[PDB]
C-alpha cells in the first residue's frame, strides 16, 4: 500500500480482454453468437467502440492491431508510433525542418566546414528506406541553408529488382537540378550493407567515400556507366564503386554525415565505420578521417554515440509510474501467454516494476493446443482479481483475458465460442465482487479476433482484425464523449482510467480523457 | 558488471532449445530429418541426453514436460516438484512420521486435550484426495501417541461412481479395526463438504454434522446399513446427508485439532475457512463456534489464511540466478516474447524478482497469425543480441531460449517444424562461432521435447510436447560427462554444472549434481 491510496476519488478495476472486437457481421463471429449475457449488458447504454488499429495506435494505415501493441497504446495513454509511420508522418507534414537532430547536424555543419553527407539505401523497396525519405531530407536541408551536401547512393537489387537502379539514379540526378546537392558515389548495397563482419566488402565502400577509390565519372554519363554494368552482367546489388565529383565530394576531416535508412541491421558496419572505431577492420590504404560525426535515421545501437533523427521513444510516465509517482498502489495480473503484456509492454515496453505495482501470474494449461481446454485460466485470473477487490488494497487493479486471441488464433469457431462464453461469465465475478466492494469496472479490449473466424470462402481466418474495441464503464456519474478531432482509441484508455480516480494527468500523455463528468 | 566477475575460471553460454529432443525414429521427426549440421557436431563424441518428463522434473509418473516446468527445473539446479508427487513420495518412503508441520499438530493435541481430527474426500478418485494419504496420515499419528483421532468421511460421487462409496466406507472401518487405533466421526457427502461457489447453505449442513452432530446416529455396525438405504431412496454418495457416530466425543470441540488431507485447495477454502476463521458466521448455524481451535492443510489452500500446511510451496531459495547474484558474478537472460515469461518468471524460480547484475533482453516475436507462416520466428534476433554479449564479454553467464521449434511445432506442419529446426539450428551456430572467437564455453539443452514427433502413426497431426530425452553439450574438452550416480541425469543437473565449469560454489539447495568431470 502507498501514502495516497486514500485521497483517491473512484478506485478502479480495468479488464483488458484479448482479440474481442466489435462487428455487426454474425457470420463466423464466435462474439455475437456465443452466450454473453454480462457484456451484453455493460456493451449497452453509455458505452464506447474505439480504435485499436492502423494509426490509431500508431501503425502504418489498415494494418491490424496486435497485443504488443494493444496494451502499449492502452498503458501508455498516448500513440506509440511505430518508427515507419514517425517518419512518413514527419514528411508529409514537414516536420524535418524542426526536427531536433537534423537542425542538430545541420548547426554542426553551419558553425563548421559547411559540409554534410547523405548515404543509405536509394530505391523505393521500403523494406530498409525510402527514396522519398531521401528527397524530403534533401529539401529541408536545402531550406536550413547547409551551404555543401553530397549525396552517396547505395544500389538496391534485393528490394527492387536488379535492374531499377538506372531509373532512379536518373529520378535522383533530375530532382538535384531542387537545384541543390551533388551525387558523390554508388555502389552496391553488397558492398555498403553487409551485415554479416564482411569487413572486406565494406572496405569498398568506406575507400570509395573516404578516398574516391573507384571509376572516375560525373553527373553527364553516370547512366552510361551503370548501362554499362548491366551489360557485363553486374546488378545494382554488386555495383563497384562509382566515384563523381573529386576530393571536395569525399567524406573529408570535419565533415558531418547522415544515414538516411531506418533499418538497423545493415548500417551498423557502415556507420560504425565511420563513426567508431571499426575503420581499423577495415584495413584501408586510407587515413581515417579527424572529427566526424554521424547521425542515424534511428538508432543502429543503444552502445553507439550517434544522435537519432527519431530515437527511441523516452515512454515517460506511462500510467503504472504515473500512479508510483502520484503514491498510488496498482495491481496487474494475467495469464502466462498475455503476462509479458500486462508487465513488460503495459509499463512502456522496458523491463521495470513500480513502486506499489503488485504482479500476478496464474499457469497457462498444460494442453497441445488451445481448442482443447478453451476457457484456458480465465478462471483462476478472476479468482486473483476478486481476492484484490475484496482485499481492496489497490486503488487500481487490472488483468488480461487471453481466450478470445489465443483459441480465435486455431480457427476453430466452436472452440471459440466456447472461449468467449466462459470470459463473458469471468467478466461477470469480477463484476459483481466490483460492486460488492466499490470499485468501477471498466472493460476493453486491445483488439479484435473472435469476432472473425471464417474467411468469405468459409475457411478459416486465425488473425486479428481492424475492428473496433469496447470500452465500457460501470460508473453513472460519466458519460462517453469523444475527441475534438479523431475517432477515440486506446489512447484514451489511460486519460480517462485517471479521470475517474480523480488523479492528475501527466503531459506525456497526450491522450484526452473521452468522459465526461454528470 | 559485478565485483567477482573476473574471478570465474570459465565464461559459459547456456542455450535453452524449447521443444527439441532426440529421437532415432525418423517418422514424422523435424529435427532428425532437417539439415541441423551445427546440432549434429554438438551432439557428438562427449555430450549427453537427459530427462525431462515424469519424476524426473517432479511430474507424475510418464507424462511429458512442458515449458514452465522445464525451466524451473533448469534455473532451479534441483527438482522442482508438484503437490502431487511429493505427498506420494512422502507416503512411500514414511515420511510423514517426520513431516515439520504433522508433528507440530500433533505435539498441539498431545500437550493440549489430546483429541485430533482428520476430514477430507474418502476414495480412490485421486483428483483431490487418495483414501492411500489418509490412511498414511492414520499410521504417522497413530505412531506419533495421539490419544484421541477421529475422521470426518466426504463421500465422493463425481471423481468415482455415485455407489462406490459404500466400498471406501467399509475399507475405512476396516482398516481401522489395520490399525487398532482410529474412529469414524461423520459421513457426509461433498454436496455440502467441498462446495465451492459460496453456498453456505450446504456447507452449513456439514458444519454442524462436524461440530454438533446434527444428522442421522449410527455406528460402526450400521453405516453401512443406513448408506445403502439411502442408495434405495435415490440418494448416491454425492448427496449424502450427515451420518453421526460416537456422538459428541467424535465432534470438533473447543481446543481440538484439526487437519484436512485433500491437496486440492479450490473445494477446501470453504469448510476449511468455515473452522478456521471467520466463515461461521456465513453459516447462519444454530451452533455456537468452536473456541481455540487450529486448522492444519495438506497444502496452502488461500495465502490469506493463516494455517500451517503439511507441504507448504516450494520457498526455491538459491537458484542459479539468486545464486550468481550472491556470488557478485553478473548474468545476461534473452528471449523472443513467447518465451520471454519462461527466461524471467520462471528460470528464476517461479517468482518476480531480478537480482543484482542480471540484465534482461525482450526480442519481438512476428507479427503473424499463426507461426508455421514465418517457421524461423525471432531466432535470428536473439542469435544477435546473444553475439553482442559474447563481444562484450560483460557477463560471465550468459543464456537465452530458441523459440521455432516448440511453437512451431504446436501447429502441426511438419515442413514448417523442419523450416524452424534449420533456423534454430543455423543460429546456434552464429552463437558458437562467437564463442569460440570470445572465450566462452558453449552448452546447449532444450526445456522437452516436440518436434522430433510431428506425426501420429494414423498419419494424423501431432502437435503435442514428448517424453523423449533433450541434449546437453559442451564445447570445452576439459571436461567428460558422468551419470549421476543413483538415477539418470535430469534438467536439475544443468545448473550445478554450468556452476562446476564456472568454477564458482554450489549452494546446498541445488541437489542436482554436476554430471562433469576435470580432465
Ligand atoms: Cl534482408
Ligand atoms: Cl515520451
Ligand atoms: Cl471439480
Ligand atoms: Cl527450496
Ligand atoms: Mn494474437
Ligand atoms: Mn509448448
Ligand atoms: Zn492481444
Ligand atoms: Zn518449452
Amino acid at each position: 500500500a502507498m501514502a495516497n491510496n486514500s485521497s483517491v476519488a473512484n478506485k478502479v478495476c480495468l479488464i483488458v480482454i484479448d482479440g474481442w472486437g466489435v462487428s455487426e457481421d454474425p457470420y463466423g463471429n464466435a462474439i455475437l453468437n456465443a452466450q454473453t449475457p454480462v457484456m451484453d449488458k455493460l456493451c449497452s447504454g453509455n458505452w464506447a467502440q474505439i480504435e485499436a488499429h492502423g494509426l490509431h495506435v500508431g501503425l502504418p494505415e489498415g494494418l491490424m492491431g496486435n497485443s504488443e501493441v494493444g496494451h502499449l497504446n492502452i498503458g501508455a495513454g498516448r500513440v506509440i508510433y511505430q518508427d515507419i509511420v514517425r517518419i512518413n508522418l514527419a514528411v508529409k507534414n514537414n516536420k524535418f525542418v524542426t526536427n531536433e537532430s537534423l537542425v542538430d547536424a545541420c548547426d554542426r555543419a553551419k558553425n563548421g566546414n559547411g559540409r554534410l553527407h547523405l548515404a543509405g539505401l536509394v530505391s523505393d523497396g521500403g523494406v530498409h528506406s525510402h527514396i522519398d525519405h531521401m528527397f524530403a531530407l534533401v529539401k529541408a536541408i536545402k531550406e536550413l541553408g547547409v551551404p555543401e551536401l553530397y549525396l552517396h547512393f547505395y544500389g538496391d537489387g534485393r528490394d527492387t529488382s536488379p535492374n531499377s537502379g538506372v531509373g532512379f539514379l536518373e529520378q535522383t540526378l533530375e530532382f538535384l537540378e531542387t537545384g541543390y546537392g551533388k551525387l558523390a558515389t554508388v555502389v552496391g548495397r553488397y558492398y555498403a550493407m553487409d551485415r554479416d563482419n564482411r569487413w572486406e566488402r565494406i572496405n569498398v565502400a568506406y575507400e570509395a567515400m573516404i578516398g574516391g577509390v573507384g571509376e572516375t565519372s560525373d553527373e553527364a554519363g553516370v547512366v552510361e556507366v551503370v548501362r554499362k554494368r548491366y551489360a557485363a552482367d553486374e546488378t545494382d546489388e554488386f555495383l563497384k564503386p562509382i566515384i563523381l565529383q573529386g576530393e571536395k565530394g569525399r567524406v573529408q576531416n570535419d565533415d558531418t554525415i547522415i544515414f538516411f535508412d531506418y533499418r538497423a541491421d545493415r548500417m551498423r558496419e557502415i556507420s560504425a565505420a565511420m563513426g567508431m572505431d571499426r575503420y581499423k577492420d577495415c584495413n584501408s590504404k586510407l587515413a581515417h578521417p579527424s572529427n566526424l560525426q554521424v547521425y542515424g535515421m534511428t538508432q543502429y545501437k543503444a552502445e553507439f554515440p550517434f544522435k537519432s533523427l527519431f530515437p527511441p521513444a523516452s515512454n515517460k510516465n506511462v500510467l503504472a509510474e504515473w500512479l508510483a509517482e502520484q503514491k498510488v498502489s496498482q495491481f496487474h495480473c494475467a495469464e502466462t501467454e498475455k503476462y509479458a503484456h500486462v508487465t513488460f509492454f503495459f509499463n512502456g515496453g522496458l523491463e521495470k516494476q513500480f513502486e506499489g505495482e503488485e504482479r500476478c501470474l496464474v499457469p497457462s494449461p498444460k494442453v497441445a493446443t488451445y481448442d482443447l481446454q478453451p476457457e484456458m485460466s480465465a478462471a483462476g485470473v478472476a479468482d486473483k482479481m476478486i481476492e484484490q477487490l475484496e482485499a481492496g488494497t489497490h486503488p487500481f487493479i487490472m488483468c488480461n483475458f487471453a481466450p478470445p486471441d489465443m483459441v480465435g488464433h486455431t480457427g476453430v469457431y466452436e472452440a471459440a465460442v466456447k472461449a468467449c462464453e466462459a470470459t463473458d461469465i469471468a467478466i461477470g465475478r469480477i463484476y459483481e465482487a466490483t460492486q460488492k466492494h466499490g470499485y468501477s469496472l471498466m472493460v476493453t479490449a486491445d483488439h479484435g479476433n473472435a469476432e472473425k473466424m471464417k474467411a468469405p470462402d468459409g475457411g478459416k481466418h486465425t488473425a486479428h482484425t481492424c475492428y473496433r474495441v469496447p470500452l465500457t464503464l460501470s460508473h453513472p456519474g460519466f458519460k462517453f464523449v469523444d475527441p475534438a478531432d479523431r475517432h477515440p482509441a486506446l489512447c484514451d484508455v489511460a486519460p480517462t482510467v485517471l479521470a475517474i480516480m480523480g488523479l492528475p494527468q501527466p503531459a506525456e500523455m497526450t491522450g484526452v480523457s473521452i468522459v465526461q463528468k454528470i
